[PDB]
């Protein structure tokens, strides 16, 4: 537990509203840049994050966006994370050389391994969620929040905020999490870097997608992605999550295509 007193946090820009409400960069102590999220009541379940949050603290790696802590002694609660210049991957691919596609998605890969050794599911992994700093390093973000998330429109399957675009079949048929579903969002993640931001299965509605899934559809090759990169993103989607490979495996045919390439 990293108890931040609200008098060591400065107020200096809104970044925007995410799913939680208001989000604004700040200075920790003097010390830190920060983004300063402020959970608007009744968004998520503060007593079930609180505990986790403890949990969350000792994950601590490179491309992941660090929690520096959090203030619970007041409504709205704050997360304290990690200042990340660039924003979001989304917008930042929406406003690149294929070399610099691939190193975002090794950058992403990297964090997933670790999260995978720490047995910590990300469990919405999207290029929404990943940020960039400014040095164009991409890092995971959000990790484990949206089982704390008690709007329907995000929790339901049938919910417009429901990521099915990202959620592999038995996710859709029975809600079972795994780091095997974080890998099939990776895959997706990886079409989306090469796609340039792309919304996923874009001509199809949510329902439709979870049809096409079912019979064994799946994205198509982004045209800036190789057979080699494509092979690793596919091999992401995968029927049987006992099939899907692991983040160490994937991160190791990363660094070959990269080697090669
Ligand atoms: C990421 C995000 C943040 C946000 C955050 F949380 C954490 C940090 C960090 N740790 O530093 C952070 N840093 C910056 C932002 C930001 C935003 C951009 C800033 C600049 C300086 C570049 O203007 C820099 C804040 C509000 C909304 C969203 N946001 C989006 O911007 C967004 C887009 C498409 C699609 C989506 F789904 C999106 N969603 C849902 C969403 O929450």
């Amino acid at each position: 537990h990293m108890e931040i007193d609200p008098k060591d946090l400065t107020f200096l820009k809104e970044l925007g509203t995410g799913q939680f409400g208001v989000v604004k960069y700040g200075k920790w102590r003097g010390q830190y840049d920060v983004a300063i999220k402020m959970i608007k009541e009744g968004s998520m379940s503060e007593d079930e994050f609180i505990e986790e949050a403890k949990v969350m603290m000792n994950l601590s790696h490179e491309k992941l966006v660090q929690l520096y802590g959090v203030c619970t002694k007041q409504r709205p609660i704050f997360i304290i994370t990690e200042y990340m210049a660039n924003g979001c991957l989304l917008n930042y691919l929406r406003e690149f050389q294929t070399q610099q596609l691939l190193e975002m998605c090794k950058d992403v890969c990297e964090a997933m391994e670790y999260l995978e050794s720490k047995q910590f599911l990300h469990r919405d992994l999207a290029a929404r969620n990943c940020l960039v700093n400014d040095q164009g390093v991409v890092k995971v973000s959000d990790f484990g929040l949206s089982r704390y998330v008690l709007d329907d429109e995000y929790t339901s399957s049938v919910g417009s905020k429901f990521p099915v675009r990202w959620s592999p079949p038995e996710v859709l048929m029975y809600s079972k999490f795994s780091s095997k579903s974080d890998i099939w969002a990776f895959g997706v993640l990886m079409w989306e870097i090469y796609s340039l931001g792309k919304m996923p299965y874009e001509r199809f509605t949510n329902s439709e997608t979870a049809e096409h899934i079912a019979q064994g559809l799946r994205l198509y090759r982004p045209h800036l992605a190789s057979e080699k990169v494509y092979t690793i993103m596919y091999s992401c989607w995968h029927e049987k999550a006992d099939e899907r490979p692991t983040f160490k495996i994937l991160l190791s045919n990363i660094l070959d295509v990269m080697d090669e390439e």
